């Protein structure tokens, strides 16, 4: 599960502790004492008013049991009224102690639900950044522990345990909590464990965290380096940066930290000591911590990030492309590659705001398909032009072509300029290419060829600086690695302690048009059910959702008709156990875009499929019914529209007309011929493309030599002497792109009579 | 943060800290063994007992006075004696509060008032030292180590931890010292009984942990001393001192944890009325048995020279210069630094010493110097620095170096006079040392500037300077200045020996300034001013945590300087200001402006640093910080130093057209000399060269010559030019000669006759 909303930085939630401390000290419950004061003072009055009142009744019932005389009489009554003005004033105070009490209870139980409020609604975010954490941990079962980590882990588990125990058990304790003080027991003996001044108390083991963190031991390190170093590690394949992940670190480190001093100054207050206002410390560890990041961890990471996993693929080769386009202002900040069973690739856009800010309002996704076809080869070789484009500061990626042409991989970038202070970027565009003199080629094999996979992004959507596509051939691995702008919005918004705002990628599908397709909302406002059956069976699902379930003929449909367009391919998305039916219909018109009938899958099976729309399309919609009569229930419906893909155009270039000939040379209709004992020649002016690919063929007969080159750098030439029925040859262009032409030429001497024909002669 | 201050050294806080423990036990409680009572109910019980004495007076009477005599009498006993209870009871806990209300109290809040008031000047200097020594370990490398290291390490760093939190939290809470001061009390109390708890591993056993890795008393017989004096003597460990110094310095900061931590042990145990134990026997023993472990096992093994921690890229004309920096008559040179803010300039110490080397207070002169870049560097023509490390004996303090760059060449010339180690006099018996010829090292000429020196030049503390050394290191073009100081020997006599201890540190500031409260810390304004009522202090603004000067119409702060200055001589102004500024040195009579800075549209705090001269009345001159037109702008760390005057330098000409010893057939015409072909004869001149220079020999020559510049024994320089000598320029250096040197011009053939050979303009520069 992801969060949407904006992640706010460290200094975010830094000032939201602040805030909450601000609001835990401006309450006053009694300004008198403490709790264990008061109750002590309870329990004094309370002795002392049970014993001074059975006094009293001892001595009203024995002095009314036998009246003797009139003057003793007189002086009992006087001395017990006396007694009991005292007993009153006794019960005064007593009960004016159990008012304090009581006022006090309520406002302390209101005090930690607020605050509660307001630590899971940061809780959430930083669940997610640890989650994060432990995926790249994971990764760790292969490093072999050092002396550098383990005295850093031997160091800093102590006080971690105890910080992260105080913590998760004050926030259970106080979840559980929604006389009272029998139920706080718990509660305040944590406070009192807490609260305590002791050589080797919970301030003692913060303080103690803090300098292992960021290093002011006598002989230490700093803790942070070696995190950094751990996770700055070439076996660990991660989806994000170095700069993400270990600010993803210094975020979960400086979250413990301040929780626990939240912790701390909600146990005082819950004890009714007095205030010490942590804000000063917090502010002071989490700035060390910051700085010690900036400028001894920051500078030396890098900033690029490529796919973490790959998966074996076999794509037809057949002259693909594709073309990862943004809008006007809007910008390209990551991709996702699925291949669960189509190789789908979701691309993230997005307005920018200041400091290279990313406008979650702006957010947008598009879905491309094209990926599998592209990258790698089906039978017949393959070759990429490998070169990481790094535009500089400024210009952001918006476009990104990839054209398959023959057997070669060429892709091109265009940068546009982004200014930094403001929101907008220009129409002012830097264009690279991959540079021609560094291509590798994949030989034809049989098995597939490992082509990217997973999230391509910074753990924060930023805009992308550079973009290059590598190739190993001894493995046949292909990895796509961009570069962020990550430093640059952290330096500028988080590391200069000012207002941050940052994004997450989602796990999920932002633009998929089917509306609570996850059924997690128990309530079917979008879908519905015809007769009464088919319900949310809350069993069924992807483990932990709420399915949608059939059993006699009453199907589940929702409405989606005008949310689609006209002939656009999509692509739908199901799982389902059971024997299920779905059906994409229409009302009007009998045209059915897609059925998935007769399927029985005892267990969950994830079906995907791609499909077309053609009919009226305003009265279409997605129903879910039992095959016959059987029953089953699915879930995870989801329909993408994958972006229309440009078929690659090939202009012939040559034509008859352009033949510039010299000396006995003959161009009849579609054939050429060279008269042998003369000394003349065909040539062709032609215009070429900076780094593109072009194929020539020809069909000659006779003895012929051919040079496609310009007036200094040749591309291609060749000699076929006596064979030459039929060829077809590549050659590239590299930088140059003027004043290319072929030459058609045989050069001899005494040979006379016989001739040389070329047929066919094409460049596309 | 430095302080201008006598640090006396271990001896000093601990004698300090015993005093203040003796005092600790002075101080008389009496019964104070009832801390289980809550001061706060002191008016609740009164009130309770002050109404129940009513009742049982009235009882009291009833039974006594009263007639009746029977098992009634006896009931209202029963019923006065319950009542007798609860009073004696609330009587009772009344008295115990009020005895700790009326003597516990006010002698403990005087008692650690005192103890604050005392502790204050002990933690300034050990906090600096404390910052000083965290500088030097995050300068240490911990990861590939011995075994005795990583031993000590995890031996040291849990105490070390426990302490130094127990001492700051004990310190916060007396700081903390009405409802206010009785739960400040609390905390106090608690702390109190956390660090006095009997436990195996109490604050006490931490302690004693602590000293028993400083000693070396562990499972390997390694001292935290040890330990520390490998890592900082390591090669990569490039700081502001010796090791002696940086050892030092450890040792401090780990005994004045010690020693703070048996005050507090002792405040604490006096706190809850504990039985005394007398720490200060305890704290002398661990404290003496650390200073003795470094003075015999550590001190004898480092090194007490101290080079450049920094270096910077400079570049410096090839214009040359000479440079004499001098002590005054009885002072000495007790430390330099090289400041490249944004102008290189060089920071000069003297002071006078008192006995042991100890330098004093009262006496620390400061210098400054402008021309260091222009003469150890480079422009683009070569360099060539003449390296030896000077070591005059002991009793022998440097009070002069004197640079002379005469050519493309550096070379320095070191002064030591006599210094009494009993007296603090310096008398005027001289020792003059150079950088000996046969060890000199050349810098190829490279567009890219040369690694200038940067940083303090001095030990840990001010001691006098006994040698001074240059070395520059080709391959990296590096330049170092590693001079030696005598801090072993103030130590051996003063510290180490448990006596008086008088150690200044490096201010880190240019005291040399004569722009009062320049860095504006002091809130009131009493130096600058304000004409209008406008430019204030804005305390948001300045070099971080500071409070800068304001400005915004037209009201200029001014601070009057004309009288501490000089006419035409030159001086160093130095700034940071944010916004649209205007700064002047103006004078009120003549319209005369020195420094002038306008028109700076500094968004961010910027440091303009410039130069200038005086030329004025001087008297009536005052630096003026207005606001350009009408803007907006504020600055700080106004700083005008006077840079001392550095002199030009001057060549004597030596050869002279009536010093020309000529023999044969030769003729000397005015400013030319003619051999005549055929004769056996040659001009030779005769020299004074100095010990240790250069010098440049010009000649313009037509026809075959040879010249030979050379003594009886050596020779300087020799070239047979032959056919071309048009014109040539040749250096030649002198060498620990001086004695008895001539240039011959020659040329011996046998049959040449008729032709001729003239040589013009000869001259030694």
């Amino acid at each position: 599960p992801s969060f949407i909303d904006y992640f706010n930085g460290i200094y975010g939630f830094a000032t939201g502790i602040k805030d909450i401390m601000n609001m835990i000290f401006k309450t006053d419950t009694g300004g008198d004492l403490t709790l264990d004061e008061i109750l002590k003072n309870q329990q004094l009055l309370n002795d002392i008013s049970g014993k001074l009142d059975g006094v009293n009744g001892s001595l009203n019932d024995l002095i009314a049991q036998g009246n003797l005389n009139t003057e003793l009489s007189k002086e009992i009554l006087k001395i017990a009224n006396e007694q009991n003005q005292v007993l009153n004033d006794v019960n005064n105070k007593l009960d004016a102690i159990n008012t304090m009490l009581r006022v006090y209870l309520p406002k302390l139980t209101s005090m930690l639900s607020d605050v509660m409020k307001q630590n899971y609604a940061l809780s959430l975010q930083i669940e997610y950044l640890s989650k994060q954490l432990q995926e790249i941990s994971d990764k760790l079962d292969i490093i072999n522990v050092n002396v550098l980590i383990n005295s850093t882990l031997t160091e800093i588990t102590p006080a971690y345990q105890r910080i992260k125990y105080v913590n998760e058990k004050f926030e259970e304790l106080t979840f559980a909590t929604e006389d009272i003080l029998d139920e706080l027991t718990e509660l305040t003996e944590l406070a009192k464990s807490v609260t305590k001044n002791d050589v080797d108390g919970f301030e003692f083991y913060l303080n103690t965290f803090h300098d292992v963190m960021v290093g002011n031991n006598l002989f230490g390190r700093s803790a942070l380096k070696t995190a950094s170093e751990l996770i700055t590690k070439e076996n660990v394949k991660t989806s994000g940066s170095e700069v993400g992940n270990v600010y993803n670190f210094l975020i979960v480190l400086t979250a413990l930290q301040a929780k626990a001093f939240l912790t701390l100054t909600t146990c005082r207050k819950l004890l009714g000591l007095a205030d010490i206002d942590y804000t000063s410390i917090m502010n002071e560890h989490l700035n060390k911590e910051k700085e010690e990041f900036r400028v001894n961890i920051l500078p030396t990471l890098s900033n690029t990030f490529s796919n973490p996993n790959y998966a074996k693929v076999k794509g037809s080769d057949e002259d693909a492309k594709m073309i990862v386009e943004a809008k006007p202002g809007h910008a390209l900040i990551g991709f996702e590659i699925s291949n669960d069973s189509i190789t789908v690739l979701k691309v993230y856009e997005a307005k920018l705001k200041q400091n290279y800010q990313v406008d979650k309002d702006s957010l947008s996704e598009v879905i491309y398909g094209d990926m599998d076809k592209l990258l790698c080869p089906d039978q017949s070789e393959q070759i990429y032009y490998t070169n990481n484009i790094v535009f500089p500061n400024e210009y952001v990626i918006t476009k990104i072509d990839f054209t398959k042409k023959m057997k070669t991989l060429r892709y091109e970038v265009t940068a546009n300029f982004y200014d930094s202070s403001t929101g907008e970027i220009d129409l002012n565009k830097k264009k690279v290419e991959s540079s021609e003199a560094e291509y590798r080629t994949l030989s034809a094999n049989d098995d597939g060829v490992y082509m990217p996979l997973g999230v391509i992004s910074e753990t924060f959507l930023t805009p992308i600086n550079g973009f290059g596509l590598q190739a190993d051939e001894n493995s046949r691995l292909i990895t796509l690695t961009c570069k962020s702008y990550l430093r640059e919005l952290l330096l500028a918004t988080d590391l200069s302690n000012k207002e941050t705002k940052l994004i997450v990628p989602p796990s999920g599908f932002i633009s998929n048009i089917v509306e609570n397709g996850s059924i997690e909302e128990d309530n079917l406002e979008p879908w519905k059910a015809n007769n009464k059956n088919a319900y949310v069976d809350h069993t069924g699902g992807v483990n932990g959702t709420k399915a949608l379930y059939v059993h006699k003929d009453g199907g589940i449909s929702q409405f989606i008709g005008d949310k689609l367009k006209p002939k656009t391919e999509y692509v739908i998305q199901y799982t389902v156990k059971g024997k299920p039916s779905i059906h994409l219909k229409d009302e009007n018109t009998g045209y059915i875009h897609y059925e998935d009938t007769n399927n029985n899958l005892e267990d969950y099976q994830t079906i995907n499929k791609r499909f077309t729309t053609g009919t009226d399309l305003k009265g279409v919609y997605l129903i879910l019914k039992s095959q016959n009569g059987d029953e089953a229930w699915g879930d995870n419906f989801i329909i993408l529209e994958i972006s229309p893909s440009e078929k690659l155009l090939s202009p012939e270039l040559i034509n008859t007309n352009n033949w510039t000939s010299t000396g006995s040379t003959n161009i009849s209709g579609n054939t050429l011929t060279l008269y042998q004992g003369g000394r003349g020649i065909l040539k062709q002016n032609l215009q070429l493309d900076s780094f593109s690919t072009y194929r020539v063929y020809f069909s000659v007969s006779g003895d012929a030599n051919v040079r496609i080159r310009n007036s200094r750098e040749v591309l291609f030439e060749k000699r076929y002497m006596s064979g030459a029925k039929d060829v077809s040859e590549m050659f590239t262009t590299k930088f140059e792109k003027d004043n290319f032409y072929i030459e058609l030429s045989q050069g001899n001497n005494l040979y006379g009579g016989p001739i040389v024909h070329f047929y066919d002669v094409s460049i596309k």
